[PDB]
């Protein structure tokens, strides 16, 4: 709940840590996270949602850290609320948050050295094995499927929102991915989930290495690799995607920037769709404003 509340909980049940100071550090849908002592974060889950993905986390990571080059949160402290559901402890991982607005004005000559970081990266993921990620709670997401339910859910509940232009617009975004096997097949690899700008942890002082890790594996799954890209196009731009994708050793990069662009939208529409369900009065004028405009980027796809 309030400070003095997330406080009490680790002076309980760690009181050794010595507390100096604490301040609010981030939030998101699932989490929110505080550092003390201007060193440790502690992330306690924001619903029950939050804690079952904290848990997949807490299996992953661990196994990723000897196969990941950049940083990634290592639970050094874990704790147990009231409901048996966990919080975590983990060394800051060090440096400044990107955000989307802020890969704009990032340094060219750095910008190009964080993509091929962020390609190895990615490719690092994709050679996790499979299997050994499944065998620690990572879920398998049935792309396909999922994207289906999608256009339904859209078409029902989104549909009666929307002027005639923009319904067409996504019967043919959904349509484009179903129709065209080449979209739709894929090998399923571990992928990250999240991964946009607002959990790049940069750094100026490194010439070689301006990235410094990467946070909230929240949404890891095994799913279509491309999906990993998301966030990289909504808020990082298509050149620098292609930048990563060429570093990634990508043969057909229109066929794959073009699919990519489609699970843009279907996450815009994804997002208001959940506004929707959620009584959200604006999360859903905002939903609204982003397929508009994820249109508008696509004058004549
Ligand atoms: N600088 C920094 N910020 C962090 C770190 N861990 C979490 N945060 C902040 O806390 C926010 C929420 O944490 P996150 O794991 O992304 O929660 P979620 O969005 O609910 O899944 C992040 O977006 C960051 O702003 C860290 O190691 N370093
Ligand atoms: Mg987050
Ligand atoms: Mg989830
Ligand atoms: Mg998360």
């Amino acid at each position: 709940q309030n400070k003095l509340h997330y406080t009490t909980m680790i002076m309980t049940q760690f009181p050794d840590i010595s507390i100096q100071s604490v301040e609010s550090l981030g939030e998101g849908f699932r989490n929110y996270a505080i550092l003390v002592n201007g060193d440790w974060v502690f992330r306690f889950p924001k619903s029950q949602q939050g804690a079952d993905e904290l848990n997949k986390e807490i299996q992953l990571l661990p196994l990723l850290v000897g196969c990941v080059k950049v940083n990634i949160p290592q639970y050094v402290y874990i704790g147990k609320r009231s409901d048996g559901n966990p919080f975590v402890g983990y060394r800051k991982v060090q440096g400044q948050i990107l955000g989307e607005d802020g890969m704009a004005v990032f340094p060219d000559d750095a910008k190009d050295r964080l993509a091929l970081q962020l390609a190895e990266f990615m490719n690092e993921l994709s050679a996790f094995p499979v299997e050994t990620a499944i065998s620690a709670g990572v879920p398998v997401t049935n792309l396909k499927n999922k994207i289906l339910l999608l256009s339904e859910a859209v078409e029902d509940q989104v549909f009666p929102l929307l002027d005639e232009s923009l319904r067409d617009y996504l019967t043919l975004r959904f349509q484009s991915y179903m129709t065209h096997p080449v979209y739709t097949r894929y090998t399923p690899r571990l992928i990250h989930g999240d991964l946009s700008p607002d959990h790049f942890l940069t750094n100026l002082n490194s010439r070689q290495t301006p990235l410094t890790g990467i946070i909230d594996f929240g949404d890891a799954a095994i799913s279509d690799p491309d999906y990993d890209y998301v966030y990289l196009l909504e808020d990082c731009g298509e050149l620098f995607t292609r930048q990563v994708m060429a570093y990634r050793g990508e043969v057909d990069l229109d066929t794959h920037i073009r699919k990519v662009s489609l699970f843009v939208t279907f996450d815009q529409v994804s997002y208001l769709l959940e506004g929707l369900r959620a009584r959200d009065q604006d999360w859903i004028s905002e939903g609204l404003e982003l397929l508009e405009e994820d249109k508008a980027n696509n004058f004549g796809a």
